[PDB]
């Protein structure tokens, strides 16, 4: 699925990630843009032999479990392959596991690099509030 901005947005609203760990909105629809132009089925190899998957690409190397990653932890304790779902819960669920871990949205590079510090509620600008 392809989501629309302010479909996942809600969809993310519903499911808890509004001011979770005190991260607005914006910001999460924001990482979810540049990680996966929204996309849930995009994956993408990382460098050390592991991927990444879904809305968040969330890492096979600590957090879901692809069969191919020597060393995973599967932090999750998910499929990777469950992360490219339709429905977005189990990338939530082990979403709000990462951004608990200590280094807050930073765990997503493209969040560090492209969202942190700028307008994010532009990213919710127009959806029903």
């Amino acid at each position: 699925k392809v989501f629309g901005r302010c479909e996942l947005a809600a969809a993310m609203k519903r499911h808890g990630l509004d001011n979770y760990r005190g991260y607005s909105l914006g910001n999460w629809v924001c990482a979810a843009k540049f990680e996966s132009n929204f996309n849930t089925q995009a994956t993408n190899r990382n460098t050390d032999g592991s991927t990444d998957y879904g809305i968040l690409q969330i890492n096979s190397r600590w957090w879901c479990n692809d069969g191919r990653t020597p060393g995973s932890r599967n932090l999750c304790n998910i499929p990777c392959s469950a992360l490219l779902s339709s429905d977005i819960t189990a990338s939530v669920n082990c979403a709000k596991k990462i951004v608990s871990d200590g280094n807050g949205m930073n765990a997503w590079v493209a969040w560090r690099n492209r969202c942190k510090g700028t307008d994010v509620q532009a990213w919710i600008r127009g959806c029903r509030l």
